[PDB]
């Protein structure tokens, strides 16, 4: 709808790989391809060359999209109406690899608005918001090491509020939601499985990934409220037409989020175990967890 790139191709989060080896054989090749693209020389000079590097990458990548899923018996109309409301199409194929395509796609959608009209988002929250991508692909490229954070160029100050440009950021921002939710649901499921299997180094890297993805979502919830407050201001105009309402998430029941909270649940015994084995991620994750829960206020409706 010219506000966002549609349809947004995405995998089925239930089919996400469940262990660290199944994730590596499935996605480490295409993710390492993406990491090479987003860190090829010159890409991090400013915000422009980063967006250009994003497009060269996903262009060069052989698309795996085996088309829309279609008839899904495990999808409810609560998931479908939630997927429709932001132009999401569940796509067949390598669900892990599709997540790399969705991560590259959603980032480019975010970098477009930031190149033309800057961002009044704070330069510290802007880092974790974009750093969540470096975390996802960096960890997807090597699921057995903690991703090392790369540099993220800054955004210019917010220029002129173009008509419904806060709606572009509102829809494009909710795509990053489903990208980071699937990614964070992975590292939690890997953390659960590695802890049960006695894989301490695997539990560490999985916890390091999930934390950087949690901090990435917190900056995403700020980016969302930045546009939802700019939306609330855009509607003081009395409108003789029926006031077109912004698309909202209907309750807790959108598919990727349903999966993430189920993974975070039941991962309780693994965090205490990491804390007992001398880790420092159980601490800084609980920080990122509560910072994300507080950041829902101003973004989610039933909240
Ligand atoms: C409105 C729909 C949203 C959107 C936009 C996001 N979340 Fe989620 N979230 C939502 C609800 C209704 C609740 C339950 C609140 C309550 O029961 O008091 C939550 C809670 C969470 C949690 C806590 C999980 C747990 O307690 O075990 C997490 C970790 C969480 N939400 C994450 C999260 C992230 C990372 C989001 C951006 C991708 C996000 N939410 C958006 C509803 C909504």
């Amino acid at each position: 709808a010219q506000v966002a790139t549609v349809p947004f191709r995405l995998g089925r989060p239930e089919e996400l790989p469940g262990t660290l080896d199944e994730l590596r054989a499935a996605v480490s090749a295409r993710a390492g391809e993406a990491v090479r693209g987003l860190n090829r020389p010159g890409a991090r000079t400013d915000l422009a060359a980063l967006l250009a590097a994003t497009e060269r990458t996903r262009a060069a990548l052989a698309p795996v999209g085996a088309g829309p899923v279609g008839d899904d018996p495990s999808e409810s109309e609560a998931n479908r109406d939630n997927d429709l409301a932001f132009g999401i199409v569940r796509t067949r194929g390598p669900v892990a690899e599709l997540l790399v395509d969705a991560a590259l796609a959603a980032l480019a959608g975010i970098l477009e608005v930031a190149v033309d009209r800057g961002s009044d988002l704070e330069d510290a929250a802007w880092q974790r918001f974009i750093g969540g991508f470096d975390a996802l692909l960096g960890w997807l490229a090597d699921p057995h090491s903690a991703p090392r954070p790369a540099t993220v160029p800054g955004a210019g100050p917010a220029g002129p509020p173009v008509h419904q440009d806060a709606l572009r950021r509102w829809v494009r921002g909710h795509h990053v939601f489903m990208v980071l939710a699937q990614g964070c649901a992975l590292a939690t499921a890997c953390l659960r499985d590695s802890a049960a299997r006695g894989d301490l180094p695997g539990a560490e890297a999985s916890a390091a990934a999930a934390e950087a993805l949690m901090r990435g979502c917190q900056g995403a919830l700020l980016y969302a409220g930045d546009a939802n407050r700019e939306q609330y201001n855009e509607q003081i105009r009395p409108t003789l037409m029926p006031p077109v309402a912004p698309p909202k998430m209907s309750g807790l029941h959108w598919r990727d989020h349903e999966v993430l909270i189920k993974e975070l649940a039941g991962s309780r015994d693994a965090w205490e175990w990491l804390s007992a084995q001398g880790s420092e991620r159980p601490a800084t994750f609980r920080a990122a967890l509560a910072e994300t829960y507080d950041s829902h206020i101003g973004v989610c409706g039933h909240f």
